[PDB]
């Protein structure tokens, strides 16, 4: 039994509801909130943004700090740093960015991130402003994930789209 509330159970291991990521961080505390990352770790919008908006910008200085010792991220890779008030952990997770041209298959390795950890809180990889279609990301996820993951759909609309959608 863990404290999150309101989900639909799509599969065995996969759930999603209609939430801001943000507010659902802030209520449940989750051991891992999973970011849309960048490479460079720059959070300056969608999921990114609003996550280290939250965290009054000690996201970005402690990403700032990771990239300075160790480079960027790979797309499809990942790392594991301080959740802040929003979570134990952020997971930043890399899906590839379609508005940077970056091939869509890499977004079942940027998936198989989440199955080090038992349960997250996340959005959907390469989804909103990384350009891809959010349906083909959810079967990716439902597909790759083995771990149990709670899906926050900011969007009402586009949830229920994902729903009704969902084979
Ligand atoms: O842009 C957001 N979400 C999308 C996103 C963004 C970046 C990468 C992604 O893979 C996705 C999936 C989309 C979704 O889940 O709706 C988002 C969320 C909460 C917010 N609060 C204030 N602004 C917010 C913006």
């Amino acid at each position: 039994v863990n404290s999150f509330s309101g989900y639909l159970k799509l599969t065995d291991n996969v759930y999603i509801k209609n939430a801001d990521i943000v507010e659902e961080a802030k209520k449940v505390k989750p051991t891992v909130v999973v970011n849309a990352a960048n490479v460079y770790l720059k959070h300056g919008g969608g999921v990114a943004g609003a996550l280290n908006k939250a965290t009054n910008n000690a996201m970005q200085v402690e990403s700032d700090d990771y990239i300075a010792t160790n480079g960027p991220l790979k797309v499809g890779g990942s790392c594991v740093l301080s959740g802040h008030n929003l979570a134990k952990h952020c997971l930043h997770v890399v899906g590839p960015n379609v508005n940077k041209g970056e091939d869509i298959q890499l977004l079942k390795s940027a998936y198989e991130n989440f199955n080090q950890h038992e349960v997250l809180l996340a959005p959907l990889l390469s989804a909103g402003i990384f350009g891809a279609d959010p349906i083909h990301s959810l079967r990716v996820c439902v597909d790759t994930v083995r771990t149990n993951v709670y899906l926050a759909v900011f969007d009402k609309n586009l949830y229920d789209k994902l729903v009704s959608s969902f084979l």
